[PDB]
């Protein structure tokens, strides 16, 4: 009575074997065992008579794939076949999402069992979860397998059609990547917005006011306020200017400068201000939901400074070793046992007052419940505390401890009571010579921390802002109360260009645009950095010059392929295949050959990928593709970056010795970010 069990990895195999016990042999497939051909030599002799076999897809026979065993996986397949000959049953215990379902399907196609097969699905590796899964197998879900295969074939066809354009028009060393190119466009577009941004100056007055002379119990006795109106005209702030430094077409404002702000402050010397309005308004802040993949990568990035790749590598270990639930999920739902476990831990650490009065369920509907239906949380019916786990995960496993702690803290905080406090507003009037001025101040208290004692989100380092537990205190004041002026400071400001993305804020955008999925956020972000499209300047993602070249080529000549809405619709359509609401063959025929289905003017409705890419490329001039226009110099001569074989350089045409146009050049490193290469910097590079 021997049973063979197959999982993706050796760590998972040892952990399952520890719970299944005697009579189970648990082996690892090392991931996928088959793939489309990667080179001519992968094509077996039987298929060398098929001209499509190297591409690996017969588009004329409903996109029939040629799956072959990768040469580095032959010995794995050979061992599994030999083991199979000596067992009475086969258990396939890969992940239950479409990736793991496709691996199970491939193992069946390759191993061809003559014995019963049980497909085991679980989202945490605990003795009760593994025992349950073995006793209650799931039927193989061919809709999941078809969705996985649709994406595999899509990626192969996309690469087959688009790569040669990139090679001919940009550089031979480039690889096509469809969703990668969209993420790169997001980053390029932001850099272009920063390059085109022009700042505007505006001034106000910062006042330090002292209320201790009027009300001796004022706490705090001093506070800050800013000038917000003059003679019934609102003072301009940074939000009132457009991206070129001109006022928006909204309500009238007055833009102060140094002179007018200083003159206003001067007319306020020796006078008192008067409280006009003072409001105290309660707020109640609900806890953050339990983690899903997107918010785990965002918070691990902002708080722990982990890259999304590092976070998912750590989470994989924590999952395979039994510490957390499955880490690729769009659910924030907790099981009844995990709600009760979190609520008990909160009570024991923070007291009855800090537990939510009723249990909190964050039942956000998941697009496919078959693939992952629980939040990322500590595994088991009772969560191991961090203190309990700190010893097991010390030394070289410190990353695992730190991410486990973050997950534990988030999960307990999700079952805690709302935070409470007061939002504070203050409107203050005075007179500067003949002109009435208004001063404004705001404030926020935290009278009850609630869940914030256990978890506070970290603000994005580039966007900035106030943390959810920060407090800004203001004394209690009454309309008509007099205030003395301690200090008056005319204060100068400039508008700021839109923030670059961090890894955290790019994940957030990929999720909100509907372009990323739990299984793809981190691989997109890692791949755009490894293939040289994007690099890191501190925590900021900065596009390289070749990213401008490739993004421009796609935008100018293949625009539907990098359109955010068309991309999100394709990702949604693949999900419909996974749910059994759309057919693999129908989808591939419509996308590749053209069809009457999908959103208006998509690749499919315009005639299909094959026709879209196969336009006349002679009109695409490689020289302009690899030329990024920056600006004219003071003589009106265009300056541009050229992406050469040896990397980028600055260029402009100038009068030679004969007076005819002559190239002047200056080589460029990624030390200079694109929005830093101003005209002034360019002239400096041209001098050397």
């Amino acid at each position: 009575g021997r049973r063979l069990v197959i999982v993706e990895s050796p760590t998972k195999a040892r952990k399952l074997a520890s719970y299944l016990g005697s009579g189970y042999i648990v082996e690892s497939s090392r991931g996928h065992i088959r793939d489309l051909p990667r080179a001519a030599s992968d094509v077996p002799a039987k298929y060398k008579s098929q001209p499509w076999a190297r591409l690996g897809v017969n588009v004329d026979a409903d996109f029939e794939p040629l799956y072959i065993i990768s040469p580095e996986k032959r010995s794995t397949v050979s061992e599994l076949r030999g083991l199979l000959k000596d067992v009475d049953e086969l258990y396939l215990a890969t992940d239950g999402d479409r990736e793991g379902e496709a691996i199970a399907w491939h193992l069946l196609e390759t191993l061809k069992p003559r014995i019963p097969v049980k497909r085991m699905v679980f989202h945490e590796i605990t003795e009760p979860a593994i025992r349950a899964a073995a006793e209650h197998p799931r039927d193989l879900d061919i809709d999941l397998v078809d969705a996985q295969e649709t994406r595999r074939i899509l990626d192969r066809l996309y690469g087959y059609e688009v790569s040669p354009v990139l090679w001919k028009k940009v550089a031979p060393k480039l690889s096509a990547g469809r969703v990668q190119s969209v993420a790169t466009r997001i980053i390029v577009a932001r850099e272009r917005d920063r390059m085109a941004f022009r700042s505007a100056a505006y001034w106000d007055i910062l006042a330090k006011l002292d209320a201790s002379v009027s009300d001796p119990d004022a706490a705090p006795p001093t506070f800050s306020a800013r000038l917000t109106a003059v003679a019934g005209r609102r003072v301009a702030t940074g939000r009132d200017f457009d991206s070129l430094g001109t006022l928006r077409k909204g309500d009238e404002v007055i833009v102060l400068d140094e002179g007018s702000a200083t003159a206003l402050a001067a007319g306020l010397d020796g006078t008192q201000l008067t409280v006009a309005s003072a409001e105290e308004k309660p707020y109640a802040r609900r806890p953050y939901p339990p983690f899903m993949t997107s918010t785990l990568q965002q918070e691990a990035s902002r708080k722990l400074r982990f890259s999304a790749e590092r976070t998912m590598s750590i989470a994989q270990r924590l999952y395979e070793n039994g510490y957390i639930t499955y880490m690729r999920t769009d659910s924030t739902t907790l099981s009844e046992s995990a709600i009760n476990a979190a609520r008990t831990q909160a009570r024991q650490l923070y007291g009855d007052e800090y537990v939510a009065p009723a249990p909190r369920q964050y039942t956000r509907k998941v697009k496919n419940a078959q693939e992952a239906h629980e939040a990322i949380r500590p595994a088991g019916e009772t969560f191991a505390t961090p203190d309990a786990v700190r010893r097991e995960l010390d030394g070289p496993n410190i990353d695992d401890f730190r991410l486990y702690e973050l997950i534990w803290q988030r999960t307990v905080a999700s079952q805690m009571a709302d935070a409470r406090g007061m939002t504070l507003s203050l409107r203050i009037t005075g007179m500067s010579g003949h002109q009435e001025v208004v001063f404004s101040a705001t404030g926020r208290t935290l009278t009850f921390p609630g869940f914030l004692k256990a978890y506070v989100e970290t603000v994005d380092e580039l966007v900035g802002g106030e943390a959810d537990d920060a407090e800004r205190r203001l004394p209690h004041l009454t309309p008509g109360q007099r205030l003395d002026i301690v200090e008056l400071t005319p204060d100068g400001h400039a508008t700021n260009p839109p923030a670059r993305y961090t890894e955290a804020s790019l994940v957030k955008a990929l999720e909100e645009l509907g372009i990323g999925r739990p299984s793809t956020y981190s691989s997109i972000i890692k791949t755009i950095q490894d293939r040289g499209y994007v690099h890191k300047k501190g925590s900021a993602l900065v596009p390289s010059w070749v990213a401008f070249a490739v993004t421009g080529l796609l935008e100018q000549h293949f625009g539907r392929l990098v359109d955010y809405d068309f991309t999100a619709a394709m990702e949604d359509e693949l999900d419909e295949i996974a749910a059994g609401n759309e057919r693999r063959t129908n989808w591939l025929n419509n996308f590749y050959f053209g069809g009457d289905h999908g959103v208006p003017d998509s690749v499919a409705r315009s005639g299909g990928l094959k026709k879209l890419v196969g336009i006349n490329l002679e009109g695409i001039d490689a020289r302009e593709v690899n030329s990024i226009k920056l600006f004219d110099d003071t003589h009106g001569r265009p300056i541009y970056v050229r992406v050469g074989k040896n990397g980028p350089y600055l260029e402009r045409l100038v009068a030679g010795d004969t007076g005819e146009p002559t190239p002047q050049r200056a080589n460029l490193s990624d030390s200079i970010t694109p929005d830093e290469l101003t005209l002034q910097v360019a002239e400096e590079l041209f001098a050397t």
